[PDB]
C-alpha cells in the first residue's frame, strides 16, 4: 500500500487560507481572510495583468503619515499561502523586516532582500512540532509572520517608523492551537 | 515571481474526483462518484483498519455467476485519484487486465501486478494533448481507464470469461471534452 496511497500530514479538508491583519501605527486597522493560493498586497488594486489576486491596503483613517508610505509600495508584495507554508517576495522599495518561524537567530533586523521568495512558515516542521508538543514532551511551535514596513525622518525624533506592519498566518494554524483555549474559556462559563 | 507564485496546469478548483462504473457481464450496474482522493474497491465494507473510504462492488440482480467472483476479491483493489491522475493497485488473486491511456503498445493483455502500482492516466500528459487538439494540431487525448476482471471455466465453450468490468475516470477531464458535444447538443433542440 504505497507510495500514492499514503495518507498526508494534514486531511485533505485542511485550511490553508491566509488571514491576513494589517497594522498603522499600532493600531489594526483591518482583517482580512484570502482563499486564493498566491496573492498580491497592493496599495490600490489595478487593470494589471490580472494573474493573481491583489489585496489592497486600508486606506488609513487619519490619512497620513501613512499614505505617503503606502504610495511607495510600486508593485507591493507577493504572499502564496499553501500546503507547504508561507512564503512573500518584496517588490517595494521599501525595507521589510521580518519576524518569523523561519527566521536566523539573533536580534538584528532580518531584512526581505529583493526580488526574492523567502519561506517564513514550514508547516511540515510546525506540524512535526506540534505533535512533540501535545505530548508534554516539547514547547509549542509559533505560527505567525509578522512584516514591518519602515520609513526614515531625518530630523524627527524617530529617524526611523515601522508606520505599517502585516501580520500573516495559516487558518488551521491558528485553529489547532485554540482548541484547548477555546476548552478553558468554555469553563469560565 | 517565482517559483511558488507560480499558476498550476489546472486552477484550484479542479475536480480530480473520480467517477467509477460497475459492470457485470455487459450490463451497467451502477455508478458511483468518489470524493476521497483514496479508496478500496471492496466486496463488502468490514470493519478493517479504516485508513480508507472502502467502496462496495454492487450487488449482482442476477446474483451469480458474478458473486463467486466478488468472493475471490479478498483485499480488493486500491484506487488513487489526485492532482496527478489515476493510479491503481491490485490486492486480490484474481487477474486484472487493463485498457488506459499509459498502456504499453500491443493487442496482448496488460495485466496488473501483484502489489504494485501502476499509474492509468497522468494529467499532464492529458493537458498537453487537449491542448494542442483544441489547436486542431492533434488528436484527443484519452482519459478512461478500464479493469477487466477475469474467471477460468474449464469445460464451458468460453474458457476464460471477463464477468466483472470497471471503468474510471476523473471528472475535469470528461467535463472539459463535453463542452463541445453539449454545444452541438444545444443547437440540436
Amino acid at each position: 500500500e504505497d507510495p500514492v496511497f499514503l495518507e498526508h500530514q494534514l486531511p485533505l479538508n485542511s485550511d490553508y487560507s491566509l488571514l491576513l491583519t494589517f497594522i498603522y501605527g499600532g493600531r489594526v486597522v483591518g482583517k482580512t481572510q484570502v482563499h486564493s493560493l498566491d496573492c498580491r498586497l497592493v496599495a490600490e488594486a489595478s487593470d494589471s495583468e490580472s494573474s493573481m489576486e491583489q489585496v489592497e491596503f486600508p486606506k488609513p483613517d487619519p490619512l497620513e503619515p501613512t499614505q505617503h508610505l503606502l504610495n511607495q509600495l510600486d508593485r507591493g508584495v507577493l504572499v502564496a499561502s499553501n500546503s507547504r507554508g508561507l512564503f512573500v517576495q518584496r517588490l517595494c522599495p521599501i525595507p521589510i523586516s521580518w519576524n518569523a518561524p523561519e527566521a536566523p537567530p539573533g536580534p538584528g533586523p532580518h531584512l526581505l532582500p529583493s526580488n526574492k521568495c523567502v519561506e517564513l512558515f514550514k508547516t511540515t516542521y510546525f506540524c512535526r512540532d506540534l505533535a512533540q508538543y501535545f505530548q508534554g514532551q516539547g514547547p509549542p511551535p509559533k505560527f505567525q509572520a509578522t512584516l514591518h514596513f519602515w520609513e526614515e525622518s531625518p530630523g524627527s525624533s524617530h529617524s526611523q517608523e515601522n508606520l505599517i506592519t502585516v501580520q500573516m498566518e495559516q487558518a488551521f494554524a491558528r485553529h489547532l492551537l485554540e482548541k484547548i483555549p477555546e476548552e478553558e474559556k468554555a469553563a469560565l462559563f
